[PDB]
């Protein structure tokens, strides 16, 4: 059966941060947990591609995506068929908000590419850290950029909002993990 | 005005050969050419990864497509908008074959993905090297590659008004010729 959960947000607000206390406080209660991220998580060469200069988003998106088909096949799916909690930093969302809101390709087709590089999984609960754009720290990822994504994700957190759980990313790093421990306590049992 | 020509078929079917002699022929005519390829005309790292990675077929048309998008957006479209004939040695019909037909995507998947890969830009004409995978030039394994010769056929029968078949058996200067003959009344 297992459960699937994702930690999305703005470079820095805390992804890593959190993904790491919510594998351990699972571990530490005899949980099998498996923590994963993405770019990598399905093919760590991935993130050599992505650095190559002057990418269409097109190409951007498209190798996200290959990481994503090679993650969720090799990873995530076997890892849940397994009983295990899998965790990962970073998911569908990031692309949502990052190639979709900030660099504006349609939802739709990034939406009907990821149909079949996710084979439909989708997590049960996504926490989101928000983090104000200009704390935020691929090119041209510039204040501007970082507004759209931003706002992207609490678009996204809006549309679906029993699977987002929204954060405030500047809260004190044990405030928030008590805040992910609470919506997770009746999932877990 | 530009013009977009792509060669196709198996490995060893003389694409590569062809598209040197069709670049050759246009060489001769004073007709601006620029000869490219796929795998790697958009990302090169995507050849060289492919070349010693085992992925899902997913993920390998993923990468594919990445390259592929590169390529139209940084080479193809600038070269057909200076008036160039741009000749790829593989294009799009590569991986609805190999991918596709060979590895069991689904083909109107696989082509949503390119429709936003590609700009929709397609190929005028697309001369297929058609031959059986035993007579390839350089049991169980050749049923990968006859689901992919046969994929190709299928494309092709399916788009007559672009696809030109050629029998890949025949002397290299013959295949030219014929190419040539189909290329004339474009030009
Ligand atoms: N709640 C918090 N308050 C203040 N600082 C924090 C908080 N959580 C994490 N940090 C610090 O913020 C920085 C970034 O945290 P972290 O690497 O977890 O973020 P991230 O979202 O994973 O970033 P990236 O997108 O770059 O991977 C680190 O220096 C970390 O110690
Ligand atoms: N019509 C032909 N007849 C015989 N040999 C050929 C012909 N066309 C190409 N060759 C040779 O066959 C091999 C494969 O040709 P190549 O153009 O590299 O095919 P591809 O690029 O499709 O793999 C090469 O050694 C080449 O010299
Ligand atoms: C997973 C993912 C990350 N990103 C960005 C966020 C970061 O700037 C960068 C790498 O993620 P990371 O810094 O959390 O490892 O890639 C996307 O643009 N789209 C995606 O789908
Ligand atoms: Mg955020
Ligand atoms: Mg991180
Ligand atoms: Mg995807
Ligand atoms: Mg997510
Ligand atoms: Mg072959
Ligand atoms: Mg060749
Ligand atoms: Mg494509």
């Amino acid at each position: 059966p297992g459960l699937f959960l994702t930690l999305e947000g703005l470079d820095g607000s805390g992804k890593t941060t959190q993904a790491r206390r919510l594998a351990a406080f699972l571990e530490a209660q005899g949980r099998p947990v498996l923590l994963t991220r993405e770019p990598g998580g399905g093919l760590p060469e991935v993130r050599s591609l992505l650095l190559t200069q002057e990418l269409s988003p097109e190409a951007e998106y498209l190798l996200f995506s290959a990481d994503r088909a090679e993650h969720v096949r090799k990873v995530i799916l076997p890892g849940l068929a397994a009983g295990k909690v899998v965790i990962s930093d970073r998911y569908l969302d990031s692309s949502l908000a990052y190639q979709g809101y900030g660099r504006g390709l349609p939802l739709p087709w990034l939406r009907e590419v990821a149909r079949e590089a996710t084979r439909g999984l989708k997590p049960r609960l996504t926490f989101l850290l928000d983090l104000p754009p200009e704390a935020a720290l691929l090119e041209g990822l510039g204040l501007e950029f970082f507004r759209r994504v931003r706002e992207g994700y609490l678009a996204l957190a809006r549309a679906e909002p029993g699977r987002f759980v929204v954060l405030d990313a500047t809260l004190p790093e044990e405030e928030i993990a008590r805040a992910i421990q609470a919506h997770l306590r009746p999932l877990l049992p």
